[PDB]
């Protein structure tokens, strides 16, 4: 499968100055759950950002820079080196990769966050007349999770 793997508020938010607005644990350990044992392609601003390959899954980076070799980082310079890609290739991040991903991808993990932010970075519009509701199941909230949340998987329609 090719999937897109986003956390977004209310008004469609994903980022402010190059790192996630909220702290919700809750979240990542989904990121997880989702991802391990398969494949991330994010930009190379999300790379910056995470600082690191993720463990106990296969990391890809698209960017410009042919001068880009990261230790245990596949890098690629084109939309089009993802979809040669084995198995469940996740769309990891950011704004840009999600606008040129958008319209190609089977489905989408999106995590929707109850909340207005302050963001720079927006996740791509969309309409439920395109997309299908596989499941929805609300996060549970606790103390160190304070803000409500809902894991949707949309299908395409
Ligand atoms: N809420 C969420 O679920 C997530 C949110 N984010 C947020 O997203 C924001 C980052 O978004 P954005 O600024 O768009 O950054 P991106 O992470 O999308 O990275 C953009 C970079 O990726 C490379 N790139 C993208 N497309 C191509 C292409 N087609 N060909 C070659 N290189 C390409 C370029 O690298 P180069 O300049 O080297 O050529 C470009 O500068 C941050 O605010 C971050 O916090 C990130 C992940 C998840
Ligand atoms: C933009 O920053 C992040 C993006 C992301 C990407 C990300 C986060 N949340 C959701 N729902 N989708 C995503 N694609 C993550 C993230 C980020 O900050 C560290 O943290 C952890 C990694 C191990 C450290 C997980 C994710």
């Amino acid at each position: 499968t090719l999937s897109i793997l986003v956390a977004h508020d209310l008004q469609r938010v994903i980022g402010f100055e190059n790192q996630l607005p909220w702290h919700l644990p809750n979240d990542l350990k989904h990121v997880k759950k989702l991802s391990t044992g398969h494949t991330l392609v994010m930009g190379r601003k999300t790379f910056e950002s995470i600082g690191k390959p993720l463990p106990n899954r296969r990391n890809v980076v698209l960017t410009s820079d042919t001068s880009f070799n990261v230790e245990g980082v596949d890098v690629i310079h084109s939309i089009e080196d993802i979809y040669q890609l084995p198995g469940h290739v996740f769309i990891f991040g950011g704004q840009t990769l999600y606008e040129e991903m958008i319209d190609k991808v089977d489905d989408m993990y999106i995590t929707v966050i109850e909340g207005k932010f302050r963001g720079d970075t927006f996740f791509p519009p969309y309409t439920f007349e395109d997309w299908e509701v596989a499941s929805s199941v609300e996060g549970k909230l606790d103390e160190k999770n304070t803000i409500p949340h809902t894991f949707l998987h949309l299908i395409r329609k």
